[PDB]
């Protein structure tokens, strides 16, 4: 009843992140980024109960590490995405054999013309939002719709270099983590007309907090993934009375250079 995961997907960053990973100053540093990373990947394995699939990084890839963008699932069908940076679009060659080896539905985007960043996609458990911008293009998410025909999928423009998960995220059933800067203010009225439901919001005042991981342990909770209080601390306030959630302050202040959040760095599945 959405949230219910139980393998999740990720990837190594690589030594090639640090300076050829594709951002929007402030060099990285490359150790501390692969700490934050294993102690994300430790939470999704050895603390929610999930088993994550870990792949080694390529070198020439430098983004390899945000699988979100290379793969969509749902249910027990998963959307291999064609990326709308060139460079990123081999980073999907391991994703398709991973998956496979857990025998998802396997649905590749090939269309020339098509580009579609997994970061752009909020998916809600009731329909689809796409976000339109220079990562995901429209045909784009018309593929998207085409592999997953029991759900509406509405696209929403996304300005600037961001994705639309970058001001956005999914922190419960019917509720919409959202930022209150004015670009992610646009964009959740929007989605709001296009629906015929009504969701609910989570208001928090960083964009970047606004990307959350909520999941749905069953007899555990529910969980949700947010940025620490040392990271955004006027955001780590409303997560704070969330009293009925299981809150995990998760640090990622070293990706969030390159625009890499919570959500881009895992691709949740359940397999049941
Ligand atoms: C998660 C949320 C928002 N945007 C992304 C894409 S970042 C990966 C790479 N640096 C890029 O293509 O910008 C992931």
């Amino acid at each position: 009843a959405f949230g219910r995961a139980t393998h999740a997907v990720v990837r190594a960053l690589p030594e090639s992140l640090g300076q050829h990973a594709l951002r929007s100053g402030e060099e990285v540093d490359v150790a501390r980024a692969e700490r934050q990373h294993q102690l994300y990947v430790g939470v999704l394995g050895s603390k929610l109960g999930l088993q994550v699939v870990e792949l080694p990084a390529d070198e020439s890839l430098p983004d390899c590490v945000f699988v979100e963008d290379v793969a969509v699932v749902c249910e027990e069908t998963a959307l291999i995405t064609r990326p709308g940076a060139p460079s990123r679009r081999k980073e999907v060659d391991m994703m398709k054999e991973a998956l496979e080896k857990l025998q998802l539905n396997i649905v590749e985007m090939k269309d020339e013309n098509a580009t579609l960043d997994g970061g752009d996609v909020l998916f809600t458990g009731r329909e689809f939002f796409v976000g339109l911008s220079k990562r995901t293009n429209q045909r784009g998410a018309e593929i998207l719709a085409d592999t997953f025909k029991d759900y509406a999928v509405s696209t929403v423009p996304v300005a600037d270099g961001l994705h639309l998960k970058s001001f956005c995220s999914m922190a419960g059933p019917n509720l919409i983590a959202i930022g209150s800067s004015e670009s992610a203010q646009k964009a959740l009225k929007i989605m709001q007309q296009m629906s015929d439901h009504r969701y609910d919001k989570l208001t928090v005042p960083d964009d970047i907090a606004a990307n959350c991981i909520y999941l749905n342990i069953p007899n555990k909770g529910h969980v949700l993934l947010h940025r620490t209080p040392e990271e955004y601390p006027e955001s780590a306030k409303v997560y704070e009375k969330l009293k009925d959630h299981m809150l995990i302050p998760v640090s990622m202040s070293e990706l969030e250079k390159v625009d890499g959040l919570l959500t881009c760095c895992s691709v949740l599945i359940n397999k049941k």
